[PDB]
């Protein structure tokens, strides 16, 4: 059982922006091939929302007043990795600064800000971008 965070930012501008709206993906480092948001596997004392705020700054440097949870959105995947089951539950988190330091650990070797497409064709795997779109999908309506 993992937890983890969509971050996400906004990007707010005349036409300078294709999207507002831009995912973060964070690539493994063991596999060379992995594309996701940060996550990890809840210790035992944890809350999933715990789980999902602390993977948050180990996997990717965010800190939770560089952060704000976006209320309202969940989603659990479930899905099947290196012949393992898998269970991951993601939350929708904005960042503060669009210029916010990511700080990767040595799990993951670089990562990208992504529009929903790319993020979606980089993901790959379906559960991932179903999950992406059903986020993003969510955002847009709150704004409405």
């Amino acid at each position: 059982r993992a937890c983890g965070l969509i971050i996400f930012r906004r990007c707010l501008i005349p036409k300078v922006d294709n999207n507002a709206i831009e995912f973060l993906l964070l690539q493994a480092s063991d596999g060379i091939h992995h594309w996701t948001p940060p996550k990890g596997h809840v210790e035992p004392g944890e809350d999933d929302l715990e789980t999902a705020l602390r993977e948050t700054q180990e996997e990717a440097g965010i800190e939770a007043g560089q952060l704000t949870i976006i209320e309202g959105f969940k989603r659990e995947l479930n899905y099947v990795a290196r012949n393992k089951p898998k269970t991951v539950i993601y939350w929708l988190a904005e960042v503060k600064d669009y210029d916010v330091e990511i700080r990767l650990s040595h799990e993951h070797q670089a990562y990208r800000w992504l529009g929903l497409e790319e993020a979606c064709q980089l993901a790959q795997f379906k559960e991932m971008k179903a999950a992406l779109q059903e986020g993003h999908q969510f955002l847009c309506s709150i704004e409405a």
